[PDB]
């Protein structure tokens, strides 16, 4: 409250090809009460993974909005951030993917929601895709790991729309991290993390 601030740090892809040459587009939106916030920096951070930013500040326009690119040579995860000045700590966009084109891979992982009952009823639901030659793959073994909690199943196939699914819940409070993998690829890939309350 009474302070500039990034409300959304989003971006206009969840995977780009691991070539450095295509790139997943952010953009931040900052407010201050809800009002738009013009002529701000924004910072902009690799928090982890390997890929290259096109800039590391960036005004927003007068719509309060600051944009920036992102690319890599490198199949994996990134998580970017971005921050103004009077923000504690930057805010964390959902972790994008760069992938080998060839390869089936695990392209996103998305969470319906990020806290649940920890009654081992309320469930959190999982969504892997995987594609390749930016098709969907069917038929694809995805297997899933947690640090918490009971999941459904441990691998399920892809659909013909390229997604596999499972569900979480937990009888004991505390954060969780879901995990993914296919086959021949070497990525860990990680799911928002979640948290389970009594
Ligand atoms: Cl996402
Ligand atoms: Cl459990
Ligand atoms: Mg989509
Ligand atoms: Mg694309
Ligand atoms: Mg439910």
């Amino acid at each position: 409250v009474d302070q500039v601030g990034v409300t959304d740090f989003t971006a206009d892809k969840t995977s780009a090809k691991a070539d450095g040459t295509e790139a997943i587009t952010y953009t931040a939106t900052v407010k201050k009460n809800g009002v738009a916030q013009a002529n701000v920096p924004v910072s902009f951070n690799i928090v982890s993974g390997t890929a290259v930013l096109s800039a590391n500040s960036a005004n927003t326009n007068g719509s309060g909005k600051a944009t920036v690119t992102l690319k890599s040579d490198k199949p994996g995860q990134v998580v970017v951030s971005a921050k103004t000045a009077e923000m504690t700590s930057a805010l964390n966009a959902n972790a994008v993917i760069f992938v080998d084109q060839t390869k089936a891979s695990i392209t996103e992982i998305k969470a319906d929601k990020t806290t649940a009952v920890a009654n081992g009823q309320d469930a959190i639901t999982y969504t892997v895709k995987v594609m390749k030659g930016d098709k969907p793959v069917s038929n694809q073994e995805v297997t899933f790991t947690t640090t918490l909690g009971k999941l459904s199943n441990s691998t399920e196939k892809t659909d013909t729309n390229g997604y596999a699914k499972v569900t979480l819940t937990s009888t004991t409070p505390g954060k969780s991290l879901v995990s993914a993998r296919v086959s021949d690829v070497a990525v860990d890939v990680k799911a928002p993390e979640v948290e389970f309350f009594t």
